[PDB]
């Protein structure tokens, strides 16, 4: 379909290819830790269609900094892999950590 202007190549396929994890269109989660490293796993199929593992690294920043992002980052909410599965919970740290991001961006 149309691409638009200013855009995401990466975050596009992640969002098409990682639905569980990455399209927010409904909702978004808090993701594991070091969910990076599994996505790398599958660079050979996106560098097919011209995505680069720094355009993936790319995307998954521009992602977790949003302000949506952030804010999801409570304690005790769940954490999910690349396929939906839980994994772990956000700690009381975490949620701090993220709280201040929010109050820092938002100030």
């Amino acid at each position: 379909g149309p691409l638009g202007s200013a855009r995401s190549d990466a975050l596009l396929w992640l969002a098409a290819n990682f639905p569980e994890a990455f399209d927010n269109s409904l909702r978004i989660r808090p993701l594991k830790i070091g969910i990076m490293s599994d996505i790398l796993q599958h660079a050979e199929k996106a560098e097919q269609v011209g995505v680069s593992k720094s355009k993936l690294r790319e995307a998954v920043v521009l992602f977790t900094r949003r302000l949506d992002y952030l804010a999801c980052l409570k304690a005790r909410e769940v954490r999910i892999d690349l396929h939906g599965n839980p994994v772990a919970e956000v700690t009381e740290e975490e949620a701090e950590n993220a709280s201040m991001k929010i109050k820092k961006r938002v100030e």
